[PDB]
């Protein structure tokens, strides 16, 4: 790689509670929800990052294609559905919540092995008053080649972001 | 559409015991299973048609990644995980079940409002001694503009033309 696509793969992962359904309303509708359900039945969304708005205009309209576990991921024989074929995995955890952290660094293990992934580490939740520590996270990004970003799905921050983290990144493959 | 793609996903979908696992056996190691076991886990493979083994060499190569939904057609909340973004899709029955028919008739109906696809209806396990109609089932074909093949995965019979006639089919389009 990387061949050029007309949209990409992109799976968002983490461990229930994470945000990452917040992640996508904040992302496509601009919207918070304090309380939130469990999903009903396969959970996809699209998104699009022009990196124009230097550029060569046909390749930097760059459109992903989220697939949301939304609790999948608790299954060995459904995740890898969501793995295959990706071009990005986005894995989350709850900067809150260190459990969230330890299955988001088992996840990037298994992606590493599966497939060659952009891999993008969210720490979600930086509006709430820490469980982990932020730097040995970096670190942690670092040693394992990954970008690292710290988002609010509540606040807004640094949700565009990831994908034009993604997207940069992408784009740098492709040329 | 439609985009040149490294690969063409693929979903092979049909109710269980109408010879899914076979077809993909036969296809791909050249062998035959009387007797068959429940899936453990996803099931992926890939097989390539290479259409001037008058083509362009560089469209006429295509590689297809095919998503056996091996027992997962049952799960309304997990089969569009198998339906989106697939090129092809393959629809198999077993000619001496009708049953197996009237679900793929349902599947067909429910693919063709989800996206543009590339479908060919499979009637397998002709080598046996016919609960349906051949004649009304490409007849059904025709009025619902699909692809339709009869094959045997036990003798061999026209299981490597289900994928030409998908490659062709493809590379009309990229064309
Ligand atoms: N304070 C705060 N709460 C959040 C954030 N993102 C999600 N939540 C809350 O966390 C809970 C779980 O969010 P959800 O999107 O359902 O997580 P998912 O299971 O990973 O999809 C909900 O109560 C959300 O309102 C955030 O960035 N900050
Ligand atoms: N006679 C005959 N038997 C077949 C054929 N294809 C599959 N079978 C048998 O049908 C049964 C179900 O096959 P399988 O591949 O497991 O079907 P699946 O559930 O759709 O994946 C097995 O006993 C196979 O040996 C065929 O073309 N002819
Ligand atoms: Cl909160
Ligand atoms: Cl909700
Ligand atoms: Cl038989
Ligand atoms: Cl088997």
């Amino acid at each position: 790689g990387m061949e050029k696509k007309s949209s990409y793969k992109t799976v968002l992962l983490g461990e229930s509670s994470v945000g990452k359904s917040s992640i996508v309303l904040r992302l496509t509708k601009d919207t918070f929800h304090e309380n939130t359900n469990t999903t009903i039945g396969a959970s996809f969304c699209t998104y699009v990052v022009n990196l124009n708005d230097n550029y060569n205009e046909n390749l930097c309209n760059i459109k992903f294609d989220i697939w949301d576990t939304a609790g999948q991921e608790r299954y060995a024989s459904i995740v890898p559905l969501y793995y295959r074929g990706a071009t990005c995995a986005i894995v989350v955890f709850d900067i809150s919540n260190s459990n969230t952290l330890d299955r988001a660094k088992t996840w990037v293990n298994q992606l590493k092995i599966s497939s060659n992934y952009i891999i993008i580490l969210v720490a979600n939740k930086i509006d709430k008053n820490f469980q982990v520590d932020i730097l040995e996270v970096q670190k942690y990004a670092q040693d394992n080649n990954l970008l690292f970003i710290q988002t609010s799905a509540k606040t807004g921050t640094n949700i565009k972001n990831i994908f034009y983290m993604l997207a940069e990144e992408i784009y740098k493959n492709i040329i």
